[PDB]
């Protein structure tokens, strides 16, 4: 069924770039890689079309140094079933396997059988195949701060076959990570509903973020507070059941879900899906329409103010079912009947911090179901944010929500769920007139962006980039200097 020019010729796996530094020690594991479909393009295509396949496959492996470093890679095919964890550079020699030199001109091969114990292997149920498994086997020493830069090319051997016709791209398993071609004047915040501004990098004591909207793996696994409408974020809806009087007027509001369903408290999420996710006063506009017919043509009878809602304070507790908003010396909101709420800005910056989670459950309890807490690990490397500047009511200011995913992003990876081939996929930022690159940058399974930066400050792109899906890489991948 493969056409012959794919059994003969080799091309750049997905999982193909990586970098080998004097950094690295020999006993660190660059490569792992597993056998199956997925290592060659033509493959990764046709294998949508089928229920199963069998066979092993043809590795290159091409280094990039000059005649001023020295060391030996070693690169060994391990079997399935046989643990990786502690393998040592002698060991590594007690498998199939071939050793290099890094000033060699000429790419290293090696073939990467199918060992297994059945008559094929299914696209669902997966189970263990073999590996690839490369270590540097000598110490690297670039005497005469050189980073040597790594790809890896596969091809079908000659018993790699496919079982059975299935229809076309309806079965999962085989969906390649496909991210979407959008340019930052086209892209939407997704922590508060406005449009993105800029892209930004991390402040100095900004080293973790724990944020509940705007959570998604690149599986497509929604987290947190997260739903998928833009006119859902910051906005809830529910009725009125109590009136206070102060110098203010207070109004607590009963909410429910945004599809018109009860909020049942038992559910494994922090609180309703769509409430503001960080501390200050979230200003925007409440309005009623009543549900019976004062005779006004036999038509309800409606109202619409400005409020503010405190995400602070003791009387902020979503989960509990329970909201408190605020309209400055007005009292026109009859109780008994349904709100709804539109977020337009803040007041002012007063108790406003945009990384402290509120305390959705009050005072006296915990936050549960929270979606984890993100950081880089790598040394020297900070987190990328997309920045936009919100609408203040009153008083002096300039303030900022940043976010990790933008709201299409998020939209994309729920509507396509491709499976994740590693932990970090590799991502570069295009001028599509030259072709040139700007910067790269990781993204991360769990959802966040790590550049390799010393400053914090805007980044300065032109109006017409967009982010270009490369390879998937490891955490061992050393990137270039953003600056
Ligand atoms: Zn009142």
């Amino acid at each position: 069924i493969i056409d012959p020019w794919i059994r003969a010729n080799f091309v750049q796996a997905p999982n193909g770039e990586f970098t080998v530094s004097p950094r690295n020690a020999p006993g660190e594991v660059l490569l792992n890689l597993e056998l199956g479909p997925e290592l060659n393009p033509y493959l990764a295509h046709l294998a949508r079309m089928y229920n199963g396949y069998a066979g092993g496959m043809e590795v290159q492996v091409m280094l990039a140094g000059n005649a001023f470093t020295a060391g030996k890679l070693v690169f060994a095919a391990v079997p399935p079933h046989f643990p990786v964890e502690n393998l040592s550079p002698q060991q590594i020699t007690m498998f199939p396997h071939v050793i290099i030199d890094v000033r060699t001109l000429e790419p290293v091969l090696l073939p990467l059988p199918d060992v297994r114990n059945n008559f094929f292997h299914y696209n669902q149920k997966d189970d263990p195949k073999m590996r690839i498994v490369a270590m540097l086997y000598t110490p690297l020493r670039s005497n005469g701060v050189f980073t040597v830069s790594c790809r890896v090319l596969t091809r079908p051997s000659p018993d790699f076959d496919f079982t059975y016709l299935v229809p076309p791209t309806v079965e999962s398993k085989t969906k390649p990570f496909t991210l979407p071609i959008l340019t930052l004047g086209e892209l939407s915040n997704s922590r508060f509903p406005v449009s993105i501004d800029q892209m930004y990098t991390s402040p100095n004591e900004v080293i973790s973020v724990q944020c509940q909207n705007g959570r998604c793996t690149l599986d497509g696994e929604l987290q947190g507070t997260t739903q998928l409408q833009v006119s859902g974020i910051c906005a809830f809806k529910g009725e009125v059941t109590a009136h206070l009087q102060d110098n203010d007027h207070l109004y607590n509001i009963t909410i429910t879900n945004l599809n018109g369903s009860p909020f049942d408290p038992s559910e494994d999420i922090p609180a309703p899906l769509g409430v503001p996710d960080f501390q200050g006063r979230v200003f925007g506009v409440i309005t009623q329409r009543d549900k019976q017919n004062a005779a006004g043509q036999s038509q309800p009878a409606n109202r619409g103010h400005d409020a503010v809602v405190p995400t602070y304070t003791a009387q902020y507790t979503p989960k509990l079912g329970q909201v408190q908003i605020g309209t400055w010396q007005t009292d026109d909101l009859k109780v008994n009947q349904p709100v709804k709420f539109t977020p337009v800005g803040l007041n002012d910056t007063e108790h406003f911090n945009q990384w402290v989670v509120p305390r959705y459950a009050g005072a006296l309890n915990l936050n549960t179901n929270l979606a984890p807490s993100v950081a880089p690990v790598f040394p020297g490397e900070r987190l990328l944010f997309f920045r936009s500047y919100l609408p203040l009511k009153g008083g002096y200011g300039n303030p900022a929500i940043d976010c990790l995913l933008p709201q299409e992003w998020v939209q994309h990876f729920y509507q396509e769920a491709a499976p994740s081939m590693s932990e970090v996929a590799l991502v570069r930022y295009i001028n599509p007139d030259t072709g040139r690159a700007l910067f790269e940058a990781k993204l991360h399974r769990a959802g966040f962006m790590t550049v390799s930066s010393n400053t914090s400050a805007p980044v300065v792109v032109p109006a017409n980039g967009y982010f270009r899906f490369d390879s998937w890489v490891n955490q061992f991948y050393s990137l270039a200097p953003m600056g």
